[PDB]
């Protein structure tokens, strides 16, 4: 298979105070 | 398969708080 | 199969205190 | 006069993504 | 005039990504 | 007057990713 720009942002982003996660497939994330 | 630009924003974004995630596919995000 | 710009904005985003999720298959979001 | 406990919780709160005002009295809150 | 404890929160808040004001009284507050 | 404790917490904060404010009376805060 292929994957690509699976997130994609073309403008500025100004914060993350969360999470930003391409391919999330197992695990744990707490932003 | 073939996967692409699956969230894509084009302006640009001022926060992100939360969960922002291509492809989820298993495991636990908290955002 | 092909997926693309399965969420798209074209404008800017404020804010996303919740989830934004270009393909959901599995697992647990919480936002 | 007297305030007092305005706004109170007694359990544990999760999250506030957005406003908790004691006492909004003027001015602008965006959350 | 008094005021006391106008906000209160007895257990543990987990995360507070916008805004928890005693006592707004003008001013821009963007969480 | 006499203010005190404006905000309180009694058990413990997880994260602040936004805005804690005791007493906001002008000017712009941005969390």
């Amino acid at each position: 298979v292929h994957h690509q720009k699976l997130v994609f942002f073309a403008e500025d982003v100004g914060s993350n105070k969360g999470a930003i996660i391409g391919l999330m497939v197992g695990g744990v994330v707490i932003a």
